């Protein structure tokens, strides 16, 4: 599924995710537009041979388990093909353990170059929510 932005924003309010460890929810949809262009289905494979899965682009070196990534870890305990779900409710479980454990946003690298420090309110302008 690709979402729409105020689809999108909707869906994660509504998961919990505004002010979830004192990230307002722009931050959230500004996350996911540029990590997966607010697609379920994105998948990225990266050079330590991880892939990232989903709307949030989750990563299976700790995260969840693909049966490919050797001497990973599964910390959210999901088969990382729950991530690419048209329901967000595995991915957003899991996004919650990530931001809490300790690096806050700053887990997604497109959050950190793109969305850290901007405007982030403007992702759920126009929304009703």
């Amino acid at each position: 599924k690709v979402f729409g932005r105020c689809e999108l924003a909707a869906a994660m309010k509504r998961h919990g995710l505004d002010n979830y460890r004192g990230y307002s929810l722009g931050n959230w949809v500004c996350a996911a537009k540029f990590e997966s262009n607010f697609n379920t289905q994105a998948t990225n494979r990266n050079t330590d041979g991880s892939t990232d899965y989903g709307i949030l682009q989750i990563n299976s070196r700790w995260w969840c388990n693909d049966g490919r990534t050797p001497g990973s870890r599964n910390l959210c305990n999901i088969p990382c093909s729950a991530l690419l779900s048209s329901d967000i409710t595995a991915s957003v479980n899991c996004a919650k353990k990530i931001v809490s454990d300790g690096n806050g946003m700053n887990a997604w690298v497109a959050w950190r170059n793109r969305c850290k420090g901007t405007d982030v309110q403007a992702w759920i302008r126009g929304c009703r929510l």
